[PDB]
């Protein structure tokens, strides 16, 4: 019989897993795998589909390499099937020789401060869903009428939701980006965005093509008062690394110019923390707080407060200061991390369950970082199963239309490949007309509907 | 106040620890670091005093270091002080800013075969602890009359076991072996060692001076069938790495050299595993079975079982498999690879404990490799006290002196520093006459006579 794995999850580091157990299967004697694939969504691809801005077609075409890894006759997938709800862990591992967790991080880091769940503050995970027309975040349904928004973070994802809500609407009519979100952006609302970044300029985790894409942005003044950057050497940067010094080359060429009156604006402010967030019933206004950067002896500078303070006028506040892992019920977890803890991707205390992406690592790293993780991961597993055949261990097992059909006890309206197919050609259909890659159904019921019909 | 950091275990991990908290004290403005380190010993050093061989005298001198960093005023020892008996888990976080465990692999890796508990059958642990005069394994007490040995596993400390069986008892007369295994070698009853692996050569885990110094053995002949290497060429041992290509040239030049008649042996079989051991009530023999190189998908070669079986007559059997972790009751563990589980050297679950050593790695590298791996987790933890000051949550604390007082009522046995230091100028005078580094007392007993006389 072939080895039967289970893949909880379908984005990057799912798929990566999936292909590095069928090239084992193809490259190896006596070894041969079939993958299901369990995902809580109706449609696959994870973070490559909800996360990854619609102004980036070219990095979401990665999904060409899931789509035939998915094309193998040995792969299955199901969605809309939500572990820890409809299936446990422990009925998993009993029914595959071995699961591999994919799940991500699919939850948001908190600022804790005052003020924070005022109507009006939200996270860039429920911003992001929103426009990526992810259906658990149909209803964020933000107001973006008032003249400013203010983004909390220094990382690639905080960029992502400056330029979307800064980018010409008729450019975004071209791309993936949900209806709901094009028709509340359309009236440019929005006249400036801040950024706020707690460290320095130093300190920035954003990366070298990603600042350098806000020039692209037609109108729109990128600006960042000179001091932010003054005393900030070439061989400061250089010492952190390479990425750093092209980074404050970047921050440099934007502060050499001044903005002009009228034009929308992106604000970079450096060694500012968001203290608090005020308003009677909604957010109405922001306290901003000045660090200096001290040694902790940990090797990293910290941010500390000043007690410096100013106030500023805002009507959205996004927090992009993380992603952040969920527990999956039946398996352990590391609150502080938010990830699941494992010995070289082994799930702790568990002889056939394993972790891949950023539920093992954290929220850290672009897609690609993924394929040497899984791989990593199923190297350990293939060889935990070939140990166990060899002490003849191995779980004995028409198991696939047992599994098949058990999965639809639990779960009438799972979804199929073949029903993802049916949605996938929908939705790109459905973009034809207007010059757009493809438009997403945004709720489970819309989903469904196309895709059970 | 300083920052109170209890280590627990004080080998190569819990010392380069120590080092790194002293020095991020020494070189950070507001911060300053008191360290207590718990010994379940009366001795510390760990594996460099009852591990590294009693004839590699230089490499043990890295307790210089160690010296070095508990003569500052800010460390202190308490060793005869076993966490999870004496004190708990729980009842040292609470007393401590943070805890560092340090407890390496204190157990070891098991065969899994019939017979492998007849009297005469041992692992390395309690043979190198026996021959290191550590006090838990005084009473091993080995037979050492019977002509034939077996080491099985082919990693360094299998060539530890092989070379002190075999090497002039004259010449470990001037080393700090103990007493007890000095009696039992002085007759040379061994006249062969077998050495067993599963694999081949080329998937050796021995390093490269470690098999030269094997030609130092003054009249004891190395001893390799050279069908053992044949077909293995140049090009498939650079295909391992570097290490691997000089380990094969070293075994092809003991591999040319016929035996001598009479002369003690050592012997490398390859592909070869134990199956059982056999005996009426004690060792007598043991069935040997071939092995052959088979792919199973992981990027390893596994060894396959072939069926093939001979029978050697051996009186003593000594299984180098590895060393293995013990779970410390009040923390989490994961048993199959005998570590505890840890987020960037973070307990799984705990704000404050953390892991450095073979209990979070594995036991795996050179004493070298602890410094790097307790870095890191040092200024993690450091970071994490820092992230609590910015935040006003740090612990509130004569502190030093209530905490030395409740190990003293817990453990009224505990030997301080300075208990520590009798019994080392005790140890060291008594080698003084017969030119030995020192002479070991070899059971707690012993241990505290001097200590707490
Ligand atoms: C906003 C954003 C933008 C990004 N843009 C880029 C970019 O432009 N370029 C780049 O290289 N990288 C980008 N990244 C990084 C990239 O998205 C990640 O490296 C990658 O997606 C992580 O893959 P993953 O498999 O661990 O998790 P995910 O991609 O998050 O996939 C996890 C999957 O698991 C499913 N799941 C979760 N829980 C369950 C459950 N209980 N049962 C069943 N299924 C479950 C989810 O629905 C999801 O489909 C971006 C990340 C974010 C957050
Ligand atoms: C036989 C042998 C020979 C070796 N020879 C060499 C060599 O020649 N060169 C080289 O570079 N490396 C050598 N090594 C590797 C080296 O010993 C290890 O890398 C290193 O010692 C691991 O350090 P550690 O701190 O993790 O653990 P250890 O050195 O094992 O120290 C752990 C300490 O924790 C204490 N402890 C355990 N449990 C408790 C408890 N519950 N409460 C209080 N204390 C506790 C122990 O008593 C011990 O003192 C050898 C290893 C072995 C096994
Ligand atoms: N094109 C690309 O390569 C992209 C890559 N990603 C990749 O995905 C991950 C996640 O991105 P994301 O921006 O969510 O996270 P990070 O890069 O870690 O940045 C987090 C920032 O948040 C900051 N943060 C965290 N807590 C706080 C508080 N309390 N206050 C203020 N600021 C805070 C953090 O600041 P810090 O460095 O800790 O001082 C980062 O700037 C990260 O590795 C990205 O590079 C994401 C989007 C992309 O477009
Ligand atoms: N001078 C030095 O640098 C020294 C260094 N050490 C270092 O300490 C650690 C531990 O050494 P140790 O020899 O205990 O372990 P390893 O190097 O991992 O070698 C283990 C070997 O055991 C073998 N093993 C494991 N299970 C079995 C079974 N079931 N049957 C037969 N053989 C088995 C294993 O074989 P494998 O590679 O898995 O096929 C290794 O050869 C290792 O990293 C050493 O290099 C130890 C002693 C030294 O002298
Ligand atoms: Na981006
Ligand atoms: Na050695």
């Amino acid at each position: 019989r072939p080895y039967y794995i289970a893949i909880v999850g379908s984005g990057p580091s799912a798929f990566f897993a999936a292909a590095s157990l069928l090239k084992a299967a193809d490259t190896t004697e006596d070894l041969d795998m079939a993958v299901d694939m369990l995902e809580m969504l109706p449609t696959p691809w994870g973070l490559v589909r909800s996360g990854v801005a619609p102004d980036q077609p070219k990095i979401k075409s990665i999904s060409k390499q899931f789509e035939k890894t998915a094309e193998d006759p040995r792969f299955r997938f199901f969605g809309n099937v939500v572990v820890g709800e409809h299936v446990q862990p422990g009925e998993l591992s009993e029914r595959y020789d071995a699961v591999i967790y994919a799940v991500g991080a699919q939850s948001d880091r908190m600022l804790n401060i005052p003020g924070e769940d005022l109507p009006g503050s939200i996270a860039a995970v429920d911003f992001v869903g929103w426009y990526n027309a992810h259906p658990h975040f149909e209803q964020v349904s933000p107001d973006l009428s008032g003249a400013r928004a203010v983004v909390i973070g220094n990382g690639n994802v905080a960029l992502d939701v400056a330029r979307i809500l800064l980018t010409d609407p008729d450019v975004l009519a071209r791309t993936d980006i949900a209806d709901h979100a094009l028709e509340s952006l359309r009236p440019r609302g929005i006249q400036e965005v801040v950024i706020v970044g707690r460290r320095g300029p130093l300190q920035a985790a954003f990366t070298t093509l990603e600042l350098r894409e806000l020039a692209d942005l037609d109108g729109v003044d990128v600006v960042i008062d000179p001091a932010e950057l003054d005393g900030i050497t070439d061989e400061d940067a250089a010492a952190v690394g390479k990425v750093c010094k092209q980074n404050i080359k970047v921050l440099r060429g934007y502060a050499d110019r001044e903005p002009r009156p009228g034009h929308r604006r992106m604000v970079f402010r450096f060694l500012t923390s968001p203290i608090e967030i005020k308003g009677k019933r909604k957010v109405e206004r922001i306290v901003l707080g000045r660090n200096e950067l001290v040694s902790d002896g940990s090797g990293r500078v910290a941010a500390k407060d000043t007690g410096e303070r100013e106030e500023l006028p805002a009507q959205l506040v996004v927090r992009s200061v993380g992603y952040r892992g969920v527990p999956t019920p039946g398996l352990p977890f590391d609150d502080q991390s938010g990830t699941i803890p494992n010995v070289g991707g082994r799930i702790n205390g568990s002889p056939n369950e394993y972790v891949v992406g950023w539920i093992k690592r954290g929220p850290t790293g672009v897609i690609g970082t993924n394929k040497k993780d899984a791989q990593d991961t199923v190297d350990t597993l293939i060889k935990n199963l070939g140990n166990a055949k060899e002490g003849a261990e191995c779980k004995s097992f028409d198991h696939a239309d047992q599994v098949a059909d058990w999965l639809a006890a639990r779960q009438p309206k799972l979804v199929t490949s073949a029903h993802w197919q049916v949605i996938d050609a929908f939705e790109r259909a459905a973009g034809e007309p207007h010059g757009r890659p493809r438009v997403k159904l945004a709720s489970l019921a819309e989903l469904l509907r196309i895709g059970l019909g």
